[PDB]
């Protein structure tokens, strides 16, 4: 599913990804933005065969498992192939571990590189929230 920009910001909101650890909503959809372009099948390999997966790209060399990267362990306990869903809960959730894991969202490229750092309220503009 291909989501629209406020339609994204409003089911963030809803599993509380504004301001989670101290990150203001409009960073996640910037976010999101970046890595999937709004589209939760989005999917991308990398060079140490290993593939980042969904929304917000989670990458299954630690996060979630395809069966098919090496040395994965699977943090989130969870086929990479939830991360794909229209729902993006599985993607949120996992997420909210990855935020914490002592990086903040260092831990997205395309956030570093794209939203970090940025005026991100203009990503929740025209959102009724
Ligand atoms: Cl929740
Ligand atoms: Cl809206
Ligand atoms: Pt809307
Ligand atoms: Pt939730």
């Amino acid at each position: 599913k291909v989501f629209g920009r406020c339609e994204l910001a409003a089911a963030m909101k809803r599993h509380g990804l504004d301001n989670y650890r101290g990150y203001s909503l409009g960073n996640w959809v910037c976010a999101a933005k970046f890595e999937s372009n709004f589209n939760t099948q989005a999917t991308n390999r990398n060079t140490d065969g290993s593939t980042d997966y969904g929304i917000l790209q989670i990458n299954s060399r630690w996060w979630c498992n395809d069966g098919r990267t090496p040395g994965s362990r699977n943090l989130c306990n969870i086929p990479c192939s939830a991360l794909l869903s229209s729902d993006i809960t599985a993607s949120v959730n996992c997420a909210k571990k990855i935020v914490s894991d002592g990086n903040g969202m260092n831990a997205w490229v395309a956030w570093r590189n794209r939203c970090k750092g940025t005026d991100v309220q203009a990503w929740i503009r025209g959102c009724r929230l």
